[PDB]
């Protein structure tokens, strides 16, 4: 199918990249329940592609970043990347 994941890298502790050059990167949000978030479980996360069945990364807090490659424009890294603001419900 069109992935697996992309968040594999930073997610769980991302810390913070980019923020300067083009205006590659996006926003979206990702709605979790609190024990899928816990442990890691699955979440539909809506991108320039459409939808995609996204494994929620272990002891995922409310506020989290999550980066998903590709699901952004081309710009300064030639590759724009979606953050996906985690909402703990």
């Amino acid at each position: 199918m069109q992935t697996d994941l992309f968040y594999t890298m930073k997610a769980a502790g991302s810390g913070g990249s980019g923020g300067s050059g083009g205006s590659q990167d996006l926003y979206a949000t990702l709605d979790v329940p609190a024990p899928i978030a816990v442990v890691g479980g699955k979440v539909r996360a809506m991108t320039l592609e459409g939808p995609v069945e996204v494994a929620v990364p272990p002891r995922t807090q409310a506020g989290r970043k999550l980066r998903l490659k590709g699901k952004g424009f081309p710009g300064p890294a030639g590759r724009g990347d979606l953050y996906l603001e985690v909402r703990i419900t």
